[PDB]
């Protein structure tokens, strides 16, 4: 106070920060508190049902919140908000019960070491439940929808096989605002809603996370909205670690804003989830280790880009992050379906065996781009052209074997431009060729060999088949 | 438990046993590093509270322990007969005001499997402090570290033995490249799901203890360059400033060497190729040395060698292959000295050579490389 003295907090909002306990605005005295059992229920409306403020070393077994009245939640005998706590480093839950309607349980700033084993909470079904609007919970999080788990502003309680029901966001977890301080950690989690109802199960923000799966869990019903994951504004340095077994069922695994990738799925078992399910976007997955697949499959007709993509029965549609995909997973091979896949800005390909029915375009003056040593094949396509630019432009000083087995049609450019001092082979099989130079370099000389087997192509060049900036290793024409 | 010398001590038999949710703290740090352990193995001899000690062969799991004020948080050492002994411990939550501590995890000849939360630190003492201590930890052992590390830069590992025994997996560094410090990269056994684009080297402001692997932290030695690449996957190596050499044989990742420093072998010594690939030098102030061979290659993989700098092995060769090897040579610009661009020691090697630049030793260029190599190609 003021004058100097204390008082007891009576405020319902209030929770002291570790700020609060050092600068001596805040004084706990909450210390060898005990609870084995103890059963809770609240009036309809109530707002909290526990205020776990200050309780650091306090411990808890078998605390039961809320009461299951009827079907009615609005009538139930359960707190809008279970318990909330902050300031009780070194706290344990113990099987922890919660019943709710807003906000199953909340924990603020200094818990260092705590630990919430084996919770098991949830709503009183989910009827109306994506109407609830959490009440305490971290700016960064405007969502609207009832949460069973929140955590913010650097607390990092371990949470241990928890039991969450009935709820459109399992977690909402925010780092802390400074430093992105607060690792986001569940293990083991067993989630479930009926009708199959959820937004979201991890909704992080600006932070880090490790989460084993069981092989428990599900998305939402909205096929453009929901995902497991939403990573909201995670810095660059973060990591949203994925380890365990996917839900058997089809779900959508991540959606996100911000500039920078986080996701890693360390040796995740995805089941079948590249045939049944979906990666959502692409663009959050920073890694991937120990989960394989032999093709990429694109269909710019029928495709979705929500799709994995390393399934048959589930193509993406563009070719706007085939090598980022093909890199993560390790494809051998690219499958184009019917149609023209195109470009319309440069685009990176992998170094693979492409394959299929389909074309390849290069529009708007658009190149493809090689950035890695290996061997690029077009086998059986039905052609590559450009309206204008150079088909191949690349980057890398490492060895570059572009082999085509299809129709290609560089018009007035060239097959393949090095903007580098390169080394390339190139060979052309059957089908035809059309270009100016088959290689160019934009300097300081590109060493390439080269074989074009085919009666269809610019005969003109036959005595110098390269730009001036290209020395040739050997010449297989005629 | 609030200890003054040792908070807990596990010593032989304990087979299942566990320790879950401990909290165990030195009342204050006070003194805490004159501390001499009472019950401890023959192997840890360093002066220090120690909050948990184990050895023996005793292998109880430590499941969520907060650790706090100690100079060691835990010491354990492996069975002395077979290594026999899994050191265990899920997400410590590990504190100490004023930064004070000398290890947290001080493993003598044993494996571990450790999961970090995010939270922890490394000492004062810029030398001698880390969070891992590997002391003869055998050849067979491995010491994994999972989750994720702590916010604040720390050192994070130094030893004794000559096994590296470290494991990065899919380890959260978070900004430890950028603020922290690897401490000794001999220890590091492997990594996965841990990556980098460019290592950093500085010759003159680097220092050793760094990662390299961020521009604002290089590295000053050659010495491990090679090791560096291969875990992190690093696609180019940055030279500063000045003058990078070695005095004994020394390997070269195969990725892209850039930046104003050149590099030199002295004492005769050579640089070493041991994987295939394409090694490039480009505008580099150059790559010479005093005597021996240029390049070593030891690997029948095709091997590119890529210069775009100065060249000059003065009386000795480019590249000098060791094996049957494969090779593609290609000068580009600035100059080239040498008395033959590419030898082998016996057996045939084949060879691809291209060479622009007027600069380079002209009376080769119609016998270009000793007797056991045969030319693919030849372009001057
Ligand atoms: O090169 C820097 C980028 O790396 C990308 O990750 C790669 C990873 O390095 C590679 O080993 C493989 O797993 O493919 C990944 C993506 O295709 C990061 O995603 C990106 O953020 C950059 O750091
Ligand atoms: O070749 C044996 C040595 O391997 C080194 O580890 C390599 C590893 O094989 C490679 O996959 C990547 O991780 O680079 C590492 C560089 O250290 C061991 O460190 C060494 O002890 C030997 O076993």
């Amino acid at each position: 106070q003021p004058d100097g003295s204390y008082k007891l907090n009576k405020d319902v909002d209030y929770y002291p920060t570790g700020l609060d306990i050092d600068n001596g605005d805040a004084i706990t005295c909450a210390r060898k508190i005990d609870i084995n059992n103890l059963n809770l229920i609240t009036a309809p409306g109530v707002k909290v049902g526990v205020k776990w403020i200050g309780g650091a070393g306090c411990t808890t077994k078998g605390l039961s919140i809320g009461e299951n009245t009827g079907s009615d939640i609005t009538t139930a005998r359960l707190p809008r908000v279970g318990l909330l706590q902050s300031a009780s480093w070194g706290s344990i839950h113990e099987n922890l019960r919660i019943l709710y309607k807003t906000q199953g349980a909340v924990f603020i700033d200094s818990n260092g070491g705590a630990a919430v084993n084996n919770a098991y909470i949830s709503r009183l079904g989910n009827t109306n439940g994506e109407l609830e609007q959490a009440v305490y919970k971290p700016a960064g999080f405007t969502e609207v929808g009832d949460v069973a788990v929140t955590q913010f502003a650097g607390s990092e309680v371990k949470f241990n096989s928890p039991i969450i029901e009935q709820a459109s966001f399992d977690f909402v977890h925010a780092g802390r605002d400074t430093d992105s301080y607060g690792l986001f950690m569940v293990d083991k989690p067993h989630i479930e809603s009926s009708g199959g109802k959820k937004k979201h199960s991890f909704y992080l923000i600006n932070t880090s996370s490790n989460v084993t799966l069981s092989g428990v869990g599900l998305s939402g019903q909205d096929p453009d909205l929901d995902s497991m994951y939403f990573l909201k504004n995670c810095p660059e340095t973060a990591r949203n670690v994925v380890r365990g077994q996917m839900p058997i069922s089809g779900v959508k695994l991540v959606r996100g804003t911000g500039n920078y990738p986080t996701l890693v799925l360390d040796c995740t078992n995805m089941g079948s989830q590249f045939q049944f399910g979906e990666v959502g976007d692409i663009f959050y997955i920073k890694d991937v280790v120990g989960v394989k697949a032999d093709t990429l499959y694109i269909d710019p007709v029928n495709g979705n880009n929500y799709n994995w993509g390393t399934n048959g029965t589930k193509p993406i549609r563009e070719l706007t992050n085939i090598a980022k995909i093909c890199q993560l997973f390790r494809c051998k091979s690219v499958y184009l379906n019917a149609g023209e896949s195109v470009i319309t800005s440069n685009t990176e390909l992998p170094m693979v065996v492409f394959e299929g029915p389909g074309s390849l375009k290069a529009n708007s003056g658009s190149s493809f781009l090689i950035k890695a040593g290996g061997t690029l094949s077009l086998i059986g396509l039905s052609g590559i052209s450009t309206d204008g630019g150079h088909m191949f432009r690349v980057s890398t000083v490492e060895k570059v074997n572009i082999h085509t087995n299809c129709s290609v049609n560089a018009g007035a450019a060239y097959v393949v431009l090095s903007e580098v001092q390169g080394n390339i082979e190139y060979r052309q099989l059957f089908y035809s060729v059309n270009c100016s130079k088959y290689i160019g370099a934009t300097a300081g000389q590109t060493i390439a060999g080269i074989m074009v087997k085919t009666a269809t192509r610019p005969t003109g060049i036959d005595a110098a088949p390269v730009d001036g900036n290209v020395s040739l290793t050997y010449k297989i024409i005629e």
